[PDB]
DNA sequence: GCGAAAAATGTGAT
DNA sequence: CTAGATCACATTTTTCG
DNA sequence: GCGAAAAATGTGAT
DNA sequence: CTAGATCACATTTTTCG
């Protein structure tokens, strides 16, 4: 499949838990593509706190947006979840794949299109709701994350407060507190494992 | 170059001052270009508010998204600040078009990706900055602008205390009850105009 | 599958 | 314990015929 | 090159 | 008016050699 055609010519790497995969700020080097595992990406303010931006999982392409372009600086944190193998080529080598076979080019603007859908969610998600909305929404989403593992009564997740206020752009007192609300009212069973339940699964 | 080639196969029309060319919620079939004028893409809440999440301008292709995935809806809103001329190819053409002369697709993956770039920094404007922050950088930004005039030294745009409170996300009486603060604290001067210095 | 050490947490007036 | 929202309604600023 | 209506605004506790 | 951040350390639970 045309997956493989770039799949050869791209060089897998390890890269262990926590490890950093991309650092903000650096000049657009390579193109990655992760073959096994999964990837986090944050930014940071002012200076100091980072907030979720979005994870990527198996099959996804990792850092492309200075590709179409020359000179552009990393546009953010990319940094291992789980480890994983991240595969890569040289931006100059892509172009001239692209030519040789263009509709992997095609595959990469479908993940630079969807993207920016769950994007233009979030600023949607920051302006028109409020810290329990914006709780609520994303632990339905992370159900919807590969992550999840099932369980009898809605899908489990084993994600951490903190990373909560994270993506959700608030301190972890208040996720512990909204999350501690909607337990006492059976919208949540959770201790480190969490589980939203919503019937259905 | 590429561009007359691909231009030709588009119905073109001329939009009015505040039309409306995409609805958000309804199908997607059209990949609209702008040959002339400019764009305010906006979010809407199901009660009262909305937000300017971008403007576009002459150049920018606009209803891109649909394309990748069959079955969709049209992300949001796009709306006119002006008289524009756009053009439009159905998207099953237009994936033709990719297919002969695979140029015009790399200009539309490169028009996604500084505008996938430009809206997660907005998400970050949001989770990071004051209204004064917000406000200040968005009288910056909106002097990095296709229809602002070089003032005397500076950038002079016009655009209003509600205006600039959508793209903020913040009230407008706020807005007004603060930018004028970035007067004293010598960043600007306005009167109806902010001619940002 | 350990248990020492490393990380996450939560509680309240302002 | 601080930022920014929410009240109507005249005064004020802007809009082209 | 000028006059109505029309958009937009400011404020002030709380 | 009202929502959440927040300071600081006991205590609880999750990571890793
Ligand atoms: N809003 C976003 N959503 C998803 N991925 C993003 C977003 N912003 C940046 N990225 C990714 O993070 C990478 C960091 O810089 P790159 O230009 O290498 O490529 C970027 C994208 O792969
Ligand atoms: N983040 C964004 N920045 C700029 N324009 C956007 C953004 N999100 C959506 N749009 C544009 O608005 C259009 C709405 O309909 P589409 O999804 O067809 O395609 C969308 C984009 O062209």
């Amino acid at each position: 499949p045309t997956l493989e055609w770039f799949l050869s010519h791209c060089h897998i790497h390890k890269y262990p838990s926590k490890s950093t995969l991309i650092h903000q700020g650096e000049k657009a080097e390579t193109l990655y593509y992760i073959v096994k595992g999964s990837v986090a990406v944050l930014i940071k303010d002012e200076e100091g706190k980072e907030m979720i931006l979005s994870y990527l999982n198996q099959g996804d392409f990792i850092g492309e947006l200075g590709l179409f372009e020359e000179g552009q600086e990393r546009s953010a944190w990319v940094r291992a979840k789980t480890a994983c193998e991240v595969a890569e080529i040289s931006y100059k080598k892509f172009r001239q794949l692209i030519q040789v076979n263009p509709d992997i080019l095609m595959r990469l603007s479908a993940q630079m299109a969807r993207r920016l859908q769950v994007t233009s969610e979030k600023v949607g998600n920051l302006a028109f709701l409020d810290v329990t909305g914006r709780i609520a929404q994303t632990l339905l989403n992370l159900a919807k994350q590969p992550d999840a593992m099932t369980h009898p009564d809605g899908m489990q997740i084993k994600i951490t407060r903190q990373e909560i206020g994270q993506i959700v752009g608030c301190s972890r007192e208040t996720v512990g507190r909204i999350l501690k609300m909607l337990e006492d009212q059976n919208l949540i069973s959770a201790h480190g494992k969490t589980i939203v339940v919503y019937g259905t699964r």
